[PDB]
């Protein structure tokens, strides 16, 4: 079955699961000097880099910012990470995340299609071929040793230290059908509380209705699956993050609007909102999709002649039929497997079936200061369980209510600079 390799952050250098990375975004002018940086290969073709994400215009700058800060939940610190204690904790805490989304099919189904589902290749001399978009290259001393298959790379946070983010690393693969190579900005140790109504803890005698909005922390495997699912529409190459959804008007729109949540946000996090999506916008993705990659199989599959490993995972990826030369969609699969990936997999439905609680919604009603969780106890969180251990009485997602002992306070300036962790 499929396998998590676990490490140390002290494992030597092999060149076959540790290696030090040179950043995909390499040749961007803020990227100078940068690297490379130590990774792991938790699963293949998935590697685990314990480095502040840095390599976009947005986080290049890891300090408290000097302009008008617009996220009131946000806690900056560009020191955390910089030590191998940390850098080592962060690693244990993703190879853990990892282990307990692996430990329902749902979740396992999730990491092997993000192993195996190789962004397209282009075509040199009749032959699917391997460029950046598809790999990451292992340097030492100033040359590249190798250059290693890679769909996805887990870095630590960017600048706001509890949040997640997901970027694809070439903008029109991203959203033509071919795929691209994600990086995923992940924290599992400090975390965005949000609100939930739920009636089963300690409250005075003299309320008489408990039942009220309380304070939850979320499972941060849900937040990975979360961006998983952003990581899974990068590969196939059926993202588009310049489509809104109004909800005065249910109808799609290209500009951001008074009421409405960019439509890839809409589609990941599912839920009740996603429930009355009309049937012109469904018919209208999934026409777009099908167009892309029948373009795909008819200009560049068909021009291949050479039959080696990449066409073999291509084929598994992408439903086909026919012959080398005259491959053609397999239509009615391809249907069901894009219906999956964009209306099956998303965080809603994860969490249901790892007994998560999530918010009702996307968007958040008001900002809560995030806290600090060590993931790594067992006492606190387990793979089998997250937070909602049965064994001590936290089933039915009590776990996760902030007021359990393991959310640790975390105290910060009017900046939002972290100051420290109230143990
Ligand atoms: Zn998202």
């Amino acid at each position: 079955k499929l396998e998590i390799n676990k490490f140390n952050y002290n494992d030597p250098i092999d060149g076959i699961n540790v290696i030090t990375m040179r950043p995909p975004r390499h040749s961007d002018k803020i990227n100078k000097g940068k690297g490379p940086f130590k990774a792991f290969q938790v699963i293949k073709n998935i590697w685990i880099v314990p480095e502040r994400y840095n390599f976009t215009n947005n986080t290049n700058d890891l300090n408290i910012p000097s302009e008008p800060i617009m996220e009131a939940d946000a806690i900056y610190n560009p020191n955390y990470l910089n030590t191998p204690s940390e850098k080592d904790e962060f690693l244990q805490g993703v190879i853990k995340v990892l282990e307990r989304i692996k430990s329902k099919p749902e979740g396992e189904k999730l990491l092997e299609l993000i192993s195996s589902s190789i962004p397209l290749p282009l075509v040199s001399n009749g032959a699917l071929t391997l460029s950046d978009n598809e790999t990451i290259a292992y340097q030492e001393n100033n040359n590249i040793v190798s250059n290693l298959q890679a769909n996805l790379v887990i870095y630590g946070p960017g600048p706001d230290i509890a949040n997640n983010a997901t970027y694809g690393l070439y903008s029109t693969p991203i959203s033509n059908g071919e795929g691209t190579l994600s990086e995923v900005s992940f924290s599992p140790f400090y975390l965005k509380p949000f609100d939930e109504s739920y009636g089963n803890y300690r409250s005075l005698v003299n309320i008489v209705n408990k039942f009220v909005k309380r304070e939850f922390a979320p499972d941060p495997a849900s937040t990975l699956m979360h961006e998983l699912v952003h990581v899974t529409h990068n590969l196939y190459g059926i993202s588009n993050r310049n489509f809104y959804y109004n909800f005065d008007t249910g109808k799609i729109e290209t500009s951001r609007q008074q009421n409405s949540l960019i439509f890839e946000e809409l589609l990941t996090f599912g839920g009740i909102d996603s429930k009355a999506i009309s049937s012109l916008i469904i018919k209208k993705i999934i026409e777009t999709a099908k167009n892309n990659y029948t373009t795909l199989i008819s200009e560049r599959l068909n021009t291949v002649t050479v039959e080696n490993d990449l066409l073999k995972y291509i084929k598994n990826k992408i439903p086909v039929q026919g012959r080398l030369g005259n491959f053609k969609l397999d239509t009615a699969e391809f249907e069901k497997k894009l219906n999956t990936i964009l209306f099956v997999l998303n965080e809603s439905n994860l969490a249901q079936r790892f007994s998560i609680l999530v918010r009702k919604h996307y968007l958040k009603e008001r900002p809560i200061d995030p806290i600090y969780v060590n993931i790594l106890d067992d006492n606190s969180y387990s793979t089998l369980e997250g937070f909602n251990i049965s064994s001590q009485g936290s089933n039915d997602f009590q776990g996760q209510l902030l007021e359990s002992s393991y959310f640790e306070k975390i105290e910060s300036n009017a900046l939002r600079a972290f100051i420290k962790i109230c143990p």
